[PDB]
This record gives structure tokens, C-alpha cells and sequence, in this order.
């Protein structure tokens, strides 16, 4: 009778095998540091997270059992986690690049077309395998999505927004097992305009408004559609539908001539001027 007998996360002191680097983004992002292997010279992104019950403690077990379990190349390596007095601390394989959310805040500026379609591409790609192994994502965002040096994405989790529930498909809003894959097709496309636009639809509303407004409004589109081609527009459209019987699964997105593209060059060239600045 086959068991899962314990959780990857060991509870152990994570100082004796990593090394500290430095703290990343100055908070922008959560509490994250940049670590080296001490034995092997391996670079990791650690999130250090103060879990507040067992309970609690317990689903992020989970979810990081599930992690580890992913072998895709743009789901981003799990190299340890562990839990040592009162934080959880998760390591990822280091992504130069940084956050797609905290790229556009460096820059002050949102992420082009032929950018946005090697992401949403290469996403798609992470998250129709998570589909294929009836895994869901649940908190799809721009702050989950990693860059590499050579201009390639790793889907994270746990990410926060770099500087309320922008993403939440309206089905789930309205009838609160919620959530689903169709309701990660949804965020996705609520990603694409964050990559457009910097920010969400309905950033500027009071949060206590937003579920409201997702729940009552038609679905979100472009802000100024005549700056973006037909091809992005109606991907858009297939996501954001409210319709959860037309609204498009990711092996239907795949198909799309929007994520039709063979070169990451567009995000080769945004990383080069990210780092250069
Ligand atoms: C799943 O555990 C993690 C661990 C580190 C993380 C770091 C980030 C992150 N946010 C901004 N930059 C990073 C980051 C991630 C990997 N390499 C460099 C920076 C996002 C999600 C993460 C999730």
C-alpha cells in the first residue's frame, strides 16, 4: 500500500548548507535573498517565510511537494527547502533575470509585444504540463514569473507582487474545490495585460471594490487596443472569457498564432537593458 512517508522540506538549519549573498530586491518583493551552496558553489533565490500555524505550515509542505515533483524547463528547479525556528525557507535555482512584474518597475515601463509573446508562450508551455499532471497553479501573476540570463522563463510560486485578488477568474469569485484549470486560463490572461499595462485591471479601485467590480464587469481587455495586433487581442479574448464552456484550455491556447514564435531574442535584449541600468 504505497505512502508518501515525509515531506521534502527538512528541518534543519539552512546557514549549513547555504551561504547568503545578499538580500534581493530591498523588499520589494518579500523577504529574499540571493544564497550559494556552500560545497557545490550552486546559486538559489531563497524566500524565507514565517508561517503563522501548523496548518498552514503543512499546505505550503504540500504545495512545495508538489514542486519538486515538476520537471519541465520553464518550471523553475526546487534545490531545498526547509523549516528552522518559526520560517520556511524555500531555495529555487537563481533566475538573473528576476521577476517579470519587477523588471517593468526597473524600467518604468511595460513589456513590448514580441516580449509578451515569448513569455506567454513559454508560460503556457509550464502550465499546460502542470494541467497534463492535474496540477493548478492558483496565483498566476507577472511576480511568479522568472527570467533566466539567457532570456528563457521559469514559473515560480509563492511570488508577490512587486512594488487584493487582480487574477481571480469571476466563476471563482462568485462561488466560494473553486479553483480549477479553467480558472488558471483566466489569470493568465489577467497576466498578459499586467505585462501590457505594468499593472491589473482595476488597480486604481479601492480593494475592497475589486471582487465587485471582476464579478459585475464585462471581461477585462486593452486599454489602448490600436497599439496591439488582432493576434493578441483575440488570444486575450480566449482566456477572458466568462463563458467557462468556451473559454479556451491551454492545449487549444497552444495552438494560437499568438504564442507561434521561435526565438527568445525580444527578452534576450529586455534583460540586457535591465541589467544595464
Ligand atoms: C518557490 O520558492 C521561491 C523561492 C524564491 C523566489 C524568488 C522570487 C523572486 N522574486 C523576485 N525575484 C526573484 C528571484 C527568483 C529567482 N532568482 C532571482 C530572483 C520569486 C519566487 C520565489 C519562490
Amino acid at each position: 500500500s504505497m505512502k508518501q512517508y515525509e515531506h521534502v522540506t527538512r528541518d534543519l538549519n539552512p546557514e549549513d548548507f547555504w551561504e547568503i549573498i545578499g538580500e534581493l530586491g530591498d523588499g520589494a518583493f518579500g523577504k529574499v535573498y540571493k544564497a550559494q551552496n556552500k560545497e557545490t558553489s550552486v546559486l538559489a533565490a531563497a524566500k524565507v517565510i514565517d508561517t503563522k500555524s501548523e496548518e498552514e505550515l503543512e499546505d505550503y509542505m504540500v504545495e512545495i511537494d508538489i514542486l519538486a515533483s515538476c520537471d519541465h524547463p520553464n518550471i523553475v528547479k526546487l534545490l531545498d527547502a526547509f523549516y528552522y525556528e518559526n520560517n520556511l525557507w524555500i531555495l529555487i535555482e537563481f533566475c538573473a533575470g528576476g521577476a517579470v512584474d519587477a523588471v517593468m518597475l526597473e524600467l518604468e515601463r511595460p513589456l513590448t509585444e514580441s516580449q509578451i509573446q515569448v513569455v506567454c508562450k513559454q508560460t503556457l508551455d509550464a502550465l499546460n504540463y502542470l494541467h497534463d499532471n492535474k496540477i493548478i497553479h492558483r496565483d498566476l501573476k507577472a511576480g511568479n514569473i522568472l527570467f533566466t540570463l539567457d532570456g528563457d522563463i521559469k514559473l515560480a510560486d509563492f511570488g508577490v507582487s512587486a512594488k487584493t485578488p487582480y487574477w481571480m477568474a469571476p466563476e471563482v469569485v462568485m462561488c466560494e474545490r473553486p479553483y480549477d484549470y479553467k480558472a488558471d486560463v483566466w489569470s493568465l490572461g489577467i497576466t498578459l495585460i499586467e505585462m501590457a499595462e505594468i499593472e491589473p485591471p482595476h488597480h486604481e479601485l479601492n480593494p475592497m471594490r475589486v471582487l465587485l467590480k471582476i464579478a459585475k464587469s464585462e471581461p477585462p481587455t486593452l486599454a489602448q487596443p490600436s497599439r496591439w495586433s488582432s493576434n493578441f487581442k483575440d488570444f486575450l479574448k480566449k482566456c477572458l472569457e466568462k463563458n467557462v464552456d468556451a473559454r479556451w484550455t491551454t492545449s487549444q491556447l497552444l495552438q494560437h498564432p499568438f504564442v507561434t514564435v521561435d526565438s527568445n531574442k525580444p527578452i534576450r535584449e529586455l534583460i540586457a537593458e535591465a541589467k544595464a541600468e
